[PDB]
């Protein structure tokens, strides 16, 4: 049995995703057919409703030097942080001399507004490659992870921030409890932390199970998130529903009473409440159909190569690592993916290892199918792939449910 995270309480089992590999290692196909596995498994505390994973890979695995994502390749993600920023300017950092701090900051997709403002600023990226991307746009990079003693360094030497922010970044800390105590220490105390990542909802709602892997130790809900919040000192105090990343929420905490919950933060634990969205049987009968999906997935793969049609896939995501792993998917099915990040192309994917080439590469003569990893990026691509698709090819989607168009 294992603890939880947050509160120790006692860890129940639901989904057994079997063994899988680090989702963002690219190897080059000369590497040797080595790699690190982990048991990826959830369940939900018994005692705060967090739904967790239940073995931790150690962050300096997942993340360091060639750590390969950048956000900034997603023209709807570079507008989506360049209005938060604003939003932020224009609100919370109105002060003389203002603050924020970004927990995960990565080429500086979010930052740069800041920077362009003038405002003081500092972002945490402990993986140098893409922390170097942020430093050339001229924001402000600590190249460390953000917790207790390094948050208590900056206080030391910077001040209080008036914000402190994390997209995409809070999912994967597995030690939450050092967070909340760096974010203690070094917010100041009319200050936000705010946060957004993938919403239990969403994912219960879409069988989105490629949302499950091993940077997504935490699945939270308004239910865990406020709890957690308040077993720490915190209060949640606004909760906003977003569309990016397959669905999201982004929730904003406070030092207990010092603001007034919105009334949208009561709205969303309600119905929660009512859909017994963290209950064990909702996320037993989401397990069952995460396998239906798996069923229903293969079984369509090995029918078009049996009718003689060619498949590749779309977006060297990381989601795609538990696909391919948990459904066994591999190049004999799925012979290329195309991705528009230069150093995950000339690679293999983890596990299943197909190629991965240039998006540039996806031209006339197109496949018959293009299996979408990208899924949560369906309109910028599809709007960029007009060409494929009035060529004749065909997406296969798996999320909500398996099917073609
Ligand atoms: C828009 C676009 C993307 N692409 C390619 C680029 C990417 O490799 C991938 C998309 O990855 P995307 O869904 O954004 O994140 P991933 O699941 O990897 O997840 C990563 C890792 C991480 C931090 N743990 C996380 O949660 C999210 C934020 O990021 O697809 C195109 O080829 N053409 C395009 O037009
Ligand atoms: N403890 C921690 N502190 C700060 N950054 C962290 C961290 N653990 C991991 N990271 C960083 O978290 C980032 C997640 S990538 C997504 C980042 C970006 N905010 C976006 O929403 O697109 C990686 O760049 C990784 O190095
Ligand atoms: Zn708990």
């Amino acid at each position: 049995p294992t603890a939880c995270r947050v509160c120790g309480g006692g860890v129940q089992e639901f989904l057994d995703l079997g063994r899988q590999p680090l989702s963002d290692r690219f190897r080059k196909p000369d590497e040797l057919d080595d790699e690190f596995t982990y048991r990826l498994a959830v369940g939900r505390c018994d005692s705060c409703e967090m739904v967790q994973l239940t073995e931790e890979v150690p962050r300096d695995l997942m993340f360091h030097e060639v750590y390969p994502y950048h956000s900034s390749g997603s023209s709807v993600m570079r507008e989506h942080f360049a209005m938060l920023a604003r939003d932020f300017l224009a609100t919370e950092l109105t002060g003389p001399d203002p603050f924020i701090v970004e927990i995960g900051c990565n080429d500086g997709i979010m930052l740069r507004t800041i920077q362009e403002a003038g405002v003081r600023h500092l972002g945490f990226e402990p993986s140098s490659g893409v922390a170097a991307k942020a430093r050339e746009k001229g924001i402000r990079v600590r190249t460390d992870f953000f917790e207790k003693a390094t948050a208590d360094d900056v206080r030391r030497t910077e001040g209080p921030a008036n914000v402190i922010y994390a997209a995409n970044t809070l999912c994967h800390i597995p030690y939450v409890q050092s967070v909340l105590e760096g974010v203690d220490a070094l917010l100041a105390p009319d200050g936000v932390f705010v946060f957004e990542d993938p919403y239990l909802g969403d994912i219960v709602a879409k069988t989105s199970f490629d949302q499950i892997y091993d940077e997504n130790f935490f699945l939270f809900s308004a239910t865990s998130v406020q709890g957690m919040a308040q077993r720490c000192g915190f209060e949640l105090v606004d909760v906003q529903r977003l569309p990016v990343h397959g669905g999201e929420v982004r929730y904003t905490l406070a030092r207990q009473g010092s603001r007034t919950p919105s009334a949208a933060v009561a709205q969303l634990l309600a119905a929660e409440r009512e859909q017994e969205l963290s209950d064990m049987a909702t996320l037993r009968a989401f397990a069952g159909n995460v396998v239906k999906i798996r069923d229903e997935l293969t079984a369509l793969l090995h029918r078009l190569r049996a009718e003689g049609r060619s498949v590749v896939g779309y977006g060297a995501t990381a989601k795609s690592a538990t696909v391919t792993n948990f459904c066994g998917i591999g190049p004999d099915l799925v012979h290329s993916v195309y991705d528009t990040t230069p150093d995950k192309q000339n690679r293999l994917t983890p596990g299943a290892h197909i190629p991965v080439r240039p998006a540039s590469a996806f031209s006339d003569p197109y496949p018959d199918y293009a299996l979408l990893f990208a899924w949560n990026h369906a309109e910028e691509i599809m709007a960029k792939e007009q060409e494929f698709h009035q060529a004749g090819g065909r997406w296969i989607l798996y999320v909500p449910e398996v099917h073609i168009r």
